């Protein structure tokens, strides 16, 4: 009879964790929190709490992490939960594809992220960074959809899940926007050797699309720059990222962005440039990135 | 006849109406100042430019910002007003268009009352509908082509009739619903710190379209605002700071304040992008300094 409250991050790893713990009748409550709120001590944690994918708290019932049951060679916290409770000894065979999807450190194929299907599609359309929620108010909120998906994934297949009204509404918008985003990219993307530059600053609309589309469409580039309007078109934002499909870029992006008052880490960064300087800085970025290879 | 090169804003629309009404133009091209400045726009002697940086080869250049083809009045509140006065005012143009002209003269100076920017009507509504910074743009027709239907219609229909055109009415309905949700989230997510309102939108799933003066109209006791928002793909945090158009008393030089954090702007508006791990420190530092400035 005794059940626990899941405390986790609002992401695909957290959804899958909740699906697994709910399926074995182990949780009856869930609470999505920000990692730094956990680190700062704003989330009260009791011995009736299960924590996944968050920093360790001593008085919790169980803590699953992957960066107290920890496997740092597991690609996700869900995988730790999976293997800890038996895997397919405990869970339906159909969920191996769920586990495959949650485990993707970004080990996707280019094909997988173009016109995505199954669990990958569910993952991308729920991810805040895909931007579905920026671009539309749906029938119900993404928070309330995540909540409802937990129990429905316990007794429905992925193809049925994708047919649910509140999901299929998001699927249709995701499909429409992806098509328009890809034609936008074909109109606005310019290749410079190893770098694809996507100049959006002359487009009326930007479209939602998952964050791997641009890399999948230029498999010969190992780095991208998005050139975009900043807030209320007051300045120009350059966002630079390395390709998950060609990981060979020698640019340290964080250090490069630093020269222009921005930041980031080795594989991703941004900077913000005044309008009268943006052409000069674009040429300089391109020159430097081409020199790096 | 000539080609008009202008911005896709209300000023540009009114300029096209005036020049079309005296049979001076038969094509139009919408561009942003940065493309003119960067030399990306082919300008020829068949072109009339309004409300854009001067480019040398044009037939005429109408400007109101602080040689013989350059018709500049740095004290005019819009380039449409320069056009209006250059071609003779109410002799040349219907005297009934003075209302349209009154509305277009409010834009760059943002000389609005609080009640004009909330639940807007008439020409003010059209202005905010067409302002890219309102954020409205998946409609039947692009904002480009709507601007074209609007140029013709403004030459012969009334503002009330125009707001009932199907392609306009569909934008109006969206604007009204988004403004309702915007005002709700601005009032629930804003926190006043003496002269400043800080609008923390980082936990909203959706940021709704609204004209850029609503926030100041909901916090009339504040002379300055900060929007705290997610940057690109939630990779960092954006702070966008702006002075109020209703209480113009803020003593902060915003552009110089943002410069310390790798951003910039001018005295009255600016932004910066901050690492997630630095956002709490920079938020408090911005508030402290703005509060010390008054
Ligand atoms: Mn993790
Ligand atoms: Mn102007």
């Amino acid at each position: 009879s005794l059940k626990y409250r899941l405390v986790t991050r609002s992401d695909f790893d957290g959804l899958v964790c909740a699906v697994l713990l709910k399926s074995i009748e182990l949780i009856d409550d869930i609470q999505f929190v920000h990692p730094k709120d956990m680190q700062d001590g704003k989330v009260p944690i009791t011995e009736r709490d299960i924590i996944t994918n968050l920093p360790y708290v001593a008085n919790a019932h169980l803590v699953f992490d992957h960066h107290h049951i920890i496997n740092p060679n597991a690609p996700s916290a869900a995988r730790v939960v999976w293997e800890h409770y038996g895997g397919t000894k405990t869970f339906p065979f159909e969920w191996v594809e769920m586990m495959e999807a949650v485990d993707k450190s970004a080990q996707f194929t280019r094909d997988e992220v173009l016109d995505s299907t199954g669990w990958n599609l569910l993952n991308f359309l729920m991810d805040a960074r895909t931007g579905l929620g920026r671009f539309h108010n749906f029938r119900i909120s993404n928070y309330n959809l995540m909540m409802a998906l937990i129990d429905h994934c316990t007794h429905a297949s992925i193809d049925e899940i994708l047919q649910l009204p509140d999901v299929k509404e998001r699927v249709e918008l995701y499909r429409k926007h992806e098509t328009l985003f890809k034609e936008q990219i074909q109109r606005c993307g310019k290749v410079y050797q190893n770098l694809v530059l996507l100049d959006l600053t002359e487009e009326e609309t930007i479209y939602a699309g998952n964050r791997f589309i641009i890399y999948a469409l230029y498999p010969q580039c190992n780095i991208s720059i998005h050139k975009m309007w900043g807030f209320q078109k007051q300045n120009i934002v350059f966002a630079t990222g390395k390709s998950i499909f060609d990981r060979s870029s020698r640019t340290n992006i964080g250090e490069l962005m630093l020269k222009y008052g921005g930041g980031g880490h080795a594989a991703a960064g941004t900077c913000q440039i005044a309008i009268e300087d943006a052409d000069r800085v674009e040429k300089a970025l391109i020159t430097q990135i081409n020199a790096d290879g």
